[PDB]
């Protein structure tokens, strides 16, 4: 089997991408944030505290003839940005882009933190990291991809995120018309539960490529590119007037600047992030101080190849027995 679904930016900055997902019978379509940095499929629901729902579409398990409570199961998750959610668990039929999984754990939120409530465009998350990170207790549950894998034509999914435009998530096949050149594949470590890999270096603008190993994760659920302070300083030093501000929370630069590109290495290959992808626009409405798309990871503990980086590529998440990541230009 295969599936193919369009993913759409939630706003004009590409802060996140939503993908429609069919849950239950008859189908309830919710728009979920596909997140290769986590491993829970959770939704706003008829069980969510009413004051914490503000415009989201909810899953109502009592209206689904295929829903079943997963007795005793609870979940609770905290994300790197400080947001969180928790609740109980149903199994139900879940379909993405024509690919159907029966018996998928659908984690129904009883509580969500304010950042979720305040984002009316995201009805939940669909985790695509390794199932060892799933938070369901006392019996850990599998991701949608793990449940689908055996049925797929090939045990892969691909992320093709757009710049200020829709893109595609495909399951079970590699669309050879969706990228240019070849795909260069790189080894993955699953030791932390992430799609963790080692970039071979970077260049700033037209500058020389610096060969240096940068371990990090491919995370579609993180907006920006978080890299070591040395690398980030080298980038922003090429932008007149750019500076790091603790009170704003990262590197800001003049909205009148033209940003240089940023290149990252994948083996001997190179992925070029255009400068315009690094502009996250005014810090506040009307401000001439623009918020940078490349930020330091020094306070995170891990480097993160988020959407800024991934949307410059066609990315293969290869879930074979020995997993690998693939990157192509497009
Ligand atoms: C020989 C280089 N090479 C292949 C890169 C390519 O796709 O061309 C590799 O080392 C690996 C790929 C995946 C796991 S290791």
């Amino acid at each position: 089997s295969t599936g193919s679904a369009t993913t759409t930016p939630i706003d004009s900055l590409d802060d996140a991408y939503i993908t429609p997902v069919q849950i239950g019978t008859p189908a309830q379509t919710l728009n979920l944030d596909f997140d290769t940095g986590s491993s829970d499929l959770w939704v706003f629901s008829s069980e969510t505290t009413a004051s914490e729902v503000d415009g989201q579409t909810i899953y109502t398990p009592s209206k689904s003839t295929t829903a079943k409570l997963l007795s005793g199961a609870t979940w609770s998750i905290s994300y790197g940005d400080g947001s969180s959610s928790s609740g109980d668990v149903y199994t139900d039929t879940v379909s993405v882009g024509g690919l159907t999984v029966t018996g998928q754990a659908v984690e129904s939120a009883k509580k969500v933190s304010s950042s979720f409530t305040e984002d009316s465009t995201i009805d939940g998350l669909l985790g695509l990291a390794f199932s060892t990170l799933n938070t369901v207790s006392p019996t850990q549950q599998k991701t949608f991809f793990d449940n689908a894998k055996a049925s797929l034509d090939s045990p892969v999914f691909t992320a093709d995120l757009g710049y200020h435009a829709p893109g595609t998530y495909n399951f079970g096949f590699i669309d050879t018309t969706a990228y240019t050149g070849s795909i260069t594949y790189t080894a993955v470590s699953t030791k932390q539960g992430f799609w963790e890999w080692t970039s071979t270096g970077y260049a700033v603008g037209s500058g020389t490529f610096k060969s240096t190993s940068i371990d990090g994760i491919a995370d579609t659920g993180t907006t920006l590119l978080y890299l070591p302070a040395t690398v980030v300083s080298a980038y922003w030093a090429q932008v007149s007037g750019a500076k790091s501000s603790s009170s704003v929370g990262g590197y800001v630069f003049p909205c009148s600047a033209t940003l240089p590109s940023f290149t990252f290495g994948v083996g001997s290959a190179r992925i070029v992030i255009p400068g315009d992808y690094i502009d996250f626009g005014p810090i506040s409405t009307g401000s001439s101080s623009c918020f940078g798309g490349i930020q330091s990871s020094a306070g995170i503990g891990i480097n993160i190849f988020g959407d800024v980086a991934l949307k410059a590529a066609f990315v293969v998440f290869n879930g074979a027995t020995t997993p690998t990541l693939g990157f192509a230009s497009k």
